């Protein structure tokens, strides 16, 4: 029997585990330490959650190691491992309303969006990777023959072993799912650290692994702080791989820690300052719709959000007025209400960063066209914001907001290479976009953009089959697609002579 | 007009450049600093070589950056890049005797081995990767369609940009070639740091890039110290990837430096303590030949050398008897003499280390069967050495010698799981081998060995098509094979809506 | 509602459709023509089944074509096509006892075997290929650029369209599933011609596609004769691909008919005369068990059955003695009885062929050790048969029996190339096998066998992930594995200049 | 010594072999039978060429079988096979002016074009496929394990054996090269039948394989008639694969002959009636330039030639004006004059068909804008022709001219699906094109065109890396690219239990 926090909301009775998940069991932290998780819609405490300590990380890694080395997970067929992951996706789908509600409460995710993306995409993720398990293939290789003898060379794809996954708070279930699905499909076991401020879908996911029949110790979940739990994962001598999504500075420190312990493999998705170039020959009304999506989707708490929009001089003014007209129509409110378009920011500290961000933008001389402030109501709501007259030297031209802030610069009519130069003048390279009806421009611009993803006449179009990862200081390695599996596999070369 | 050190030796005239190679020209280091390179056959000075300084590193990187961003290398067809690399291999072949002789002088490589391996495998490497240039392909992916609209998703494989390559001294030209061929085939430009003690084939290779018509700036070579030149390459904001081969300790430091600068990609090949398991049911004569090769090849200065032999108890004495008989037959001497089959160790400090290594082995209780000492002749020759009665706790059972030292333990007849457990009891995971005529044991043992390469009834059988890299603290990433290209490429996802 | 033949048997109530399945409905053939399907355990009529006519084929193809061009199947995401095929596998699993019972009645398949293989492997097949739908990917290719312009080249993997599947009677549901799963996973629609003698699991499968939600017209099933139905499919101008399994002479005629109509694509699996080579150094008791399986699995009605065993002279007599002991332990009876391990032959005309086959074997001079005859009982049972002293010139050394007839030849001790030569002296090349504990022999023999599949120290080990198809007159193209998808896809190359 | 026809021409002394090439020797046909090859520039006899008989085909196939089974070609490393094919490409390059002059003489290929395309692409083809030899790789597959035992499954890619290649007369050397390079890269041996009317570059090519060191019997060339030589190749019991390019009717007959002999593999490229769709929003002057190339390239003797141009109503009349202006500037004459744009048709019978084709187009009501008859001058020149007011039911809208005849229909402005319907209403499916600056039209149109190749904003842009082959009655299988290799390889599955 599992201890729950029960809550009746959204016409459901939520049953939320709140303890550490280690070796198939929900257990209190060492010395029963806990912390509060906060609802961004009204600032209230949802419940108390176990606060993992160093000894708890060690118990989790030990359980993951045992599950990998001696447990059923390491012995079953690749095809049966896949069956378990498909059953897990089915169990998640049976609980999708509940998971989406927990996400609305814990993260401020608009409920209708959370069904489709936060939860719906996580289900797609497990189903996609489940189908990879028995389709992961090595090679046979036509090497030179040590005549008069013969040689056969093959490669074997093998699991890396115990992995640590450290994730951020913007899409708690979905980020967990991206990495976990690929990690488990490859035959590994895992210790997951959700962001401290958003542990609840992760703990509910953990209970779902029990319903799906995932062997004990395969998945272990440790709510708690990065500087304690995350740090110990990256230092642990039995952990062989870290998968990380978060900030550039923490990513640096994680890679350092992987280096100084046991040269564990690492992949890093480190956010960005993604440019969107909008030419005068685009479909303007579509560009407004997609341009706004690029910035405001999931209240701007979106790794690939367009952090700058460059708009061609001759449509710039019409583009801005049309955006303001559409911004006025956005319904801000409780994420659980079906008419809500724009939910609260994830947590209070982040809201404060956003207020300070927009003060600095006004200070340095950009034109505030709308928004810029906390919305007057309970919780942590921020008004959808539009800046124009942004210049390349400005702080808001360089720094990632991670909030609903459209940062617009103009470019001269016909100025393709000049605008690309401005778009590429960043140490980030996560995403980018271009809107234009002209095929020659669309193709040339996507070639020249220095980003891991280029959207053409769309934005936010991710898919579980399409690899997602950054260039330069946005990190390296892919989540999603076949490419993601390579992070979680090792290649063994076997050469016979006969 | 290039300055050479000219030397008549081995029935040819060596013309050795000795300066830094930057932006397609040979140039002195800052303040014209130099150092001496030493011939391990007699301890004599071969010549003075430029000693690269930090500002030379910045010059090399800026030439590489400019070659990549604006030069012909970034504009030519992939197929034409391939033609230049195939022409480079042909120029290397035209100079194969000269290169092999430089290698014999600088590194102590036995000339007939150097022609076949050091040089011959380098020519194969460039020809292999030249064929990859126009066969590097991305994907088209069947993503969910944003109905009523359509979506097309593709991936583009793109070069990463300026790369830094830092290599060790055991196979100077061949290590350089493994990494450089894959690096250039992917369309990157490169700054290479050869080990300080062995710069000469690298600088001759650099001259050959001019004869092959490789555009200036594409290849830049900086003889000099790792603590200075290597460090600055790992720290440089314009370098996007480091490929490194060397010690675990330096690899940790490079990975750390990659993190703390700009999260540059890194691959690491870090050596190991590779076990070779010899069962009683093998062909014993062939096991002696291959077992000796596994230790003594290239005077044991060999990343994948077997660092422990486990020999089934019922054949252990007869195996050791036969090994001793063959060691007595080895001809130790000048690497340029055609009768020589064991040349000098690469440099004096390494010779000292081996003497000390064998002292510790005797001290801790291992039976010295033969060798153990410097050979009483000029230069840095070390005796082919056999230890028996080696126990798992011994220092020589855990530490990598990188010298011609066969380290033998017994295992009981019928043991398989017990010896595997002892063979896998290391934080390294580079290579391994198993000799047996039994199919079931061969397959089972290769499955169970925790190493990047498993040889079955052979050893040292590398091939340019077969990926090579370690597990655990032997690092990550591959050299050789199609898999090596992935270290040198980035994946851009492009998603259209139409 | 659907019309069923109801039958209480095996502690179940069977509900068997018996009509044509066209455009999502069971319908009578033109003129309400029918034929009888025969239970091979007693020779009784199971029921009457619609007898498809030419006008019915034209309707099936029309329904398939509409379903492809205008129906839902042609519009849904690949991922959703995959979900439907997974759902199909789940429905087949929910009905596995019933499907296994129908196969016992219709094909004489021993129920416990049918559950595990005929049905169990069919379920695996649909789940395997369901996983492929959203992982079928084309390429982007680094072509030469028409300077000063640029070029992009990609390939798209597309369905072929309407396919005809013509299958034999030995594994009615399983053969249907192999081809249909790959065909549908690639996005095609299908008209299936089951062998006239075994229509019933196919018709039940048809009903299960309704339960799974497969759009109408995607799967169409036409019980009837090959000379009428099969021939029209192969002639039809709207069918773009035929997948065929059966005899070499019908395969040739199908391929000719594909040629003369509209150059439709064709794949052919044409049976064989598969050699199994048993060396004296194998595990002998295992060789007896695996050797028995290679011949007697599914009453020898097995495309990959070993049609010749070559046994090394020093173990021959002992092998034969041990085989006869095991053959005597075989329980011949009703496939529905749990103790049965050898069921009846599929139908009467095949039983007649087996009797004549053995008559000719005795006539030409082989020694009949046991069997060779119809068992004295109702139905069409054939006694497990062993021949020894078979010479290469004999009819039974050359021609496929497709019955439970073990055909044994000796080869001299130490021969390898001589036995390989005899094993390869056939126009067939479907499967083959080798038993030996010697790694060098196993690898060498597998290299030299001219067959699509080589089993090493096992036999009948097929897997849904492992491609299966023949060389030479055994045909071309693969079922199972990623390779199977290629028979059902076309590649479009798209080249842009910009 | 080799017998040559010597000819002083184009500043060279051509040395042209004229005999059969069998087993590395040039030999007369049976009974010293010969035929005349005709210069299409003036109708003169170039020389007499051996006329292969049935007994000559059997000798060529015997030489190829022995070369494959017992000769060096079947024994060398894949990498060494690649080196020989690279060297062959280099020998062809050394003789490129000579080969291009022979092509001018024998096929009427314009010399400047023959250098760049007929010969230049043939050289690229060998170099591309030479790079594939050591990169052809099979798989290791994660099958279910027969517990308590283990299983390993791998695939091996192997050559098919003796192949026959039957080619047409439009690009004699280039079609030979496409097929032969992929065939040989995969490790096969080959018997080539050049079109009877154009044997000379093939026989010169054969001599070049001797200079390149291709082992004797690997390549065999038999000039002679399709109905005798080509027929015997497709009937031969030792030929395992036919690669064919030519007409649909011959291709059907070839495929039928493959069926009835020994089920040999077959690939077919059968020409087309390829539509080029030109929208009003294209770059019009470039549309005219590319539209002209699409038709008139290589005097229309081009299997991917646009056989219908659909031009949007609002630009139709201007398009046709510009075309007539460009056609009047075309220089018609001797293929050796360096200003010739338009050479003679390949041979007399083809010229006569072109005259009848144009009579038929006029008779059925199409408007002849220019040309339509034989240029008055010696040889077989045909006037570059333009037809407008072409309607869908017309013979010239359905049938391939294979000549310099632009066949233009309008389509209504703003229609897209309707023009697609008309473009797709053919049983052919080889190539197609679309000219438009609109990205959404380009992508949608390329998706909907039922053709193996779609060109966007270009035409005739083939590349040795980009697979080329038809859909529907244009045949199946690819030439060029990695995909071509699969026609020439077979897959062996090897499954171990241990
Ligand atoms: O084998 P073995 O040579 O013993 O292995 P090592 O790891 O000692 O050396 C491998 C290579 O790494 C270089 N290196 C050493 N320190 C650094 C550093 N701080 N940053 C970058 N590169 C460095 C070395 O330079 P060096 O030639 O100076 O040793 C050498 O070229």
């Amino acid at each position: 029997v599992i201890n729950y926090v029960e809550k009746a909301v959204n016409k459901l009775t939520l049953q939320m585990p709140y303890q550490l998940f280690i070796g198939g069991e929900f257990v209190d932290a060492e010395g029963s330490k806990t912390y509060n998780t906060i609802n961004p819609t009204d600032g209230s405490v949802i419940c108390q959650v176990s606060l993992a300590q160093v000894s708890d990380v060690d118990k989790a890694v030990a359980a993951a190691k045992e599950a990998f080395e001696n447990g059923l997970w390491g012995k079953i067929n690749a095809r049966d491992r896949g069956r378990l992951l498909y059953r897990l996706a089915d169990v998640m789908e049976q609980h999708q309303e509940e998971l989406a509600t927990i996400e609305a409460l814990d993260a401020g995710a608009v409920y209708t969006l959370a069904l489709k993306t936060h939860v719906g995409m996580s289900i797609q993720t497990f189903r996609y990777f489940a189908g990879w398990c028995d389709k992961i293939q090595g090679a046979t290789i036509p090497i030179n023959q040590a005549r008069p003898n013969r040689n056969l060379t093959l490669t074997k794809k093998e699991p890396v072993g115990v992995c640590g996954i450290v994730i951020p708070w913007n899409y708690p279930l979905m980020m967990l799912s991206w990495k976990t699905a690929a990690c488990l499909a490859a035959g590994n076991t895992v210790v997951i650290k959700p962001a401290q401020v958003t542990p609840l879908t992760a703990l509910k996911f953990a209970e779902l692994t029990l319903k799906a029949g995932i062997p004990k110790g395969v998945v272990n979940i440790l709510p708690g702080s990065g500087s304690l739990v995350g740090q110990r994962l990256s230092d642990h001598p039995d952990v062989r791989k870290i998968g990380f999504t978060g900030s550039t500075e923490v990513g640096k420190h994680i890679m350092k820690s992987c280096a100084l312990s046991n040269v564990k493999k690492v992949s890093l998705e480190l956010g960005g300052k993604s440019p969107l170039i909008i030419f005068a020959d685009c479909d303007l009304n579509k560009a407004v719709q997609m341009g706004m999506s690029s910035v405001f989707f999931n209240k701007g708490e979106n790794c690939i959000a367009a952090g700058r929009l460059f708009v061609e001089e001759s449509i710039h003014n019409q583009f801005v007025q049309k955006v303001v007209e559409e911004v006025e129509k956005m319904k801000i409110g409780n994420p659980l209400e079906r008419d809500t378009n724009h939910g609260p920011q994830n947590h209070e500290a982040h809201l404060r960063k956003l207020v300070e961000y927009c003060q600095r933008g006004v200070k340095e001389g950009a034109t505030l066209v709308c928004g810029g402030n906390q919305v007057p109501r309970p919780g942590f709501f921020f008004q959808p914001t539009v800046f124009t007259d942004v210049e390349d030297h400005m702080y808001i031209a360089k720094e990632e907001s991670f909030g609903p802030i459209m940062i617009i610069s103009r470019f001269a009519d016909g100025d393709v290479d000049a605008v690309l130069s401005r778009a590429n003048a960043t140490e980030f390279g996560l995403a980018s976009g271009v809107f234009t009806r002209d095929i020659n421009k669309a193709l040339y611009v996507s070639d020249k953009l220095q980003a891991g993803t280029v959207f053409i006449n769309t934005y936010n179009k991710t898919d579980v089959a399409a690899p997602f990862g950054g260039f330069k200081q946005s990190g390296f390695g892919k989540d999603l697609g076949e490419a993601a599996l390579n992070e979680y596999l090792r290649i063994k070369t076997v050469t016979f002579e006969y």
